[PDB]
């Protein structure tokens, strides 16, 4: 769960670095 505080676009989950996952706005957490 370790997603630093960060807004950018993503697709899928595994899209961003870290344990970061897509959410509803279709951005990283």
């Amino acid at each position: 769960r370790v997603c630093p505080r960060i807004l950018m676009e993503c697709k899928k989950d595994s899209d961003c670095l870290a344990e970061c996952v897509c959410l509803e706005h279709g951005y990283c957490g």
